[PDB]
């Protein structure tokens, strides 16, 4: 019933060289991360009007033929190499949500991780240029725009924890990041299929159940339709929508590294019968990236938790999320 306190943080100093101003941003990241776990990043420099318009044009013009040709393995047995990247189909009358996921544009057939067949690395699939002119160029450019924003955010998290600003960002590299963009369409449907609505223990109608994120951080743009709720000790609280800002939260890899000092907030998606967009960028590191866990509450920072390689974390995490909350 209540509304979550989600502050709006001007992140523009993180692109600059005024070190005190960066510290003032870091303090606000720290405070939000220790409270509900969510904040809006504002003054971020990304053209989100164009993001939303180009995503809508793609979602509304793609045909069933094209969806089959781009489908991940869960929907097309022919595409055994597409576990992450491709189209995630809706099922008329049963499943409302549909989406398109793409990975690092640098993952080509000649990339060494692709040649080694390393798990979680795939080459992106794209629609025909002539049916969707400019879409691939836009989407690859967007990847690097949100990469740049995420790199700056990571400097803020580092300073917030008392570390040098490259503590996380040094592991977040264009040549090997496992980060993904997902372009999700939540449709207006009348009648809305009952199989696509889940009922929470507390009676709330949901589109996606409670979870912690599989990410270091999650950088999310959504249309202006309220849908997210965050769990607190006193129950779920509504996150108000803001279609000019990016909603930021930590994933479970951050909670692991920090001995839960920055928790991964549990959140869920309420069912709303409205046409809307949900466009997450999941900040993932490289396959071999390892950050030694530390405990910010302890003077010496010592913690007993085992270091975890990002690749093993991600592979287990994505499968666990499918098993718990369903194939999307
Ligand atoms: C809550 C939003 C981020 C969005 N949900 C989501 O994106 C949910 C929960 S964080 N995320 C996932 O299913 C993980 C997708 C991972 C992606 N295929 C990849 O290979 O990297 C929604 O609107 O449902
Ligand atoms: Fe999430």
């Amino acid at each position: 019933v209540s509304k979550a306190n989600v502050p709006k943080i001007d992140v523009s100093p993180l692109f600059g060289d005024d070190q005190a101003a960066k510290m003032r941003v870091a303090q606000q990241i720290d405070a939000a991360s220790r409270d509900t776990g969510f904040f809006y990043a504002v003054n971020h420099g990304i053209n989100v009007q164009r993001l939303s318009q180009k995503t809508k044009e793609f979602h509304m013009s793609i045909t069933p033929e094209e969806k089959w040709d781009l489908a991940i393995r869960a929907y097309n047995k022919e595409h055994q190499d597409q576990v992450r990247a491709g189209y995630y189909l809706s099922i008329p009358g049963k499943k409302a949500v549909e989406s398109f996921c793409y990975l690092n544009p640098n993952f080509t057939p000649d990339h060494p991780r692709i040649q080694a067949k390393t798990p979680t690395h795939e080459v992106n699939v794209w629609p025909d240029e002539t049916k969707h002119p400019g879409f691939q160029d836009f989407a690859e450019q967007y990847y690097w725009d949100v990469f740049g924003l995420s790199s700056a955010l990571l400097k803020g998290y580092a300073l917030a924890l008392g570390k040098e600003e490259n503590f996380f960002a040094r592991h977040f590299k264009p040549d090997d990041t496992l980060a993904s963009v997902v372009l999700i369409r939540y449709p207006y449907l009348d009648p809305y299929p009952e199989a696509a609505i889940k009922t929470a223990a507390d009676g709330t109608k949901l589109s996606f159940e409670w979870h912690e994120d599989v990410s270091l951080i999650t950088v999310l743009y959504q249309s202006n339709v309220q849908n997210l709720q965050v769990e607190t000790a006193a129950g779920y609280q509504d996150i108000e929508a803001d279609d000019t800002g990016y909603l930021i939260n930590c994933g479970s890899y951050m909670a692991h590294l920090t001995n839960n000092y920055y928790k991964a907030p549990i959140h869920r998606v309420k069912w709303v019968n409205a046409e809307r967009q949900s466009l997450p960028f999941f900040v993932n590191l490289g396959y071999d990236s390892v950050i030694d866990p530390f405990d910010p509450r302890e003077p010496n920072g010592k913690s007993d938790r085992e270091p975890l390689s990002y690749g093993d974390y991600l592979q287990n995490g994505l499968v666990s999320l499918i098993n718990k909350n369903g194939q999307t």
